[PDB]
């Protein structure tokens, strides 16, 4: 299965020109923990933002520039090079989670309690469409920068 990835701000912005203007060590921990060893995707701008004993999937459509990582020319490739395995990951960026959203079966989304100004956003998704399988909100604190709340939701 196929699944993606993502921390969205209020109006789904993921990504801006910048560093993001939050400090979230709980979210960073919560993508290792649904990470860890599983084959991940990203686009090549996600990759300029890697992890060896896992299968690393860059989505580009020059040549690539880091051999300790797997480069492929298009969707269909950047599956194929992650093989038989129960659970892909698709961790961004906008580009790539647009293409591979109609695949995905599950989404594990941050939603953070932030307005920020961003030029990239995650895709729209009808929410009759997901079923809400997992919820947990949590408050800023002395580590966190924001209240987030972490949730999983898997396709009807
Ligand atoms: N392309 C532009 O016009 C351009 C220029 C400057 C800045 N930016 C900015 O970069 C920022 C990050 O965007 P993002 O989060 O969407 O990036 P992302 O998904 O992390 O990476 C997108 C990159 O992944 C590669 N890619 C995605 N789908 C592909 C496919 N089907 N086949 C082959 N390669 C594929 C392309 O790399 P390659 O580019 O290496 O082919 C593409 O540029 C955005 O803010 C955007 O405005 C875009
Ligand atoms: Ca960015």
């Amino acid at each position: 299965m196929i699944s993606l990835i993502a921390a969205l701000a209020v109006d789904r912005v993921i990504g801006m020109e910048n560093a993001m203007p939050w400090n979230l060590p709980a979210d960073l921990a919560w993508f290792k923990r649904n990470t860890l060893n599983k084959p991940v995707i990203m686009g090549r701008h996600t990759w300029e933002s890697p992890a060896p004993g896992r299968k690393n999937i860059i989505l580009s459509s020059q040549p690539g520039t880091d051999d300790r990582v797997t480069w492929v020319k298009s969707v269909d490739e950047a599956i194929a090079a992650c093989g038989d395995v129960p659970e892909i990951m698709v961790i961004g960026g906008g580009r790539v989670y647009e293409q591979f959203l109609p695949k995905a079966q599950k989404l594990y989304l941050t939603h953070i309690d932030a307005e920020v100004e961003g030029d990239t956003h995650f895709p729209d998704y009808e929410p009759d469409d997901w079923e809400s399988v997992f919820s947990e909100f949590h408050d800023a604190d002395a580590q966190n920068s924001h209240s987030y709340c972490f949730e999983i939701l898997e396709r009807r």
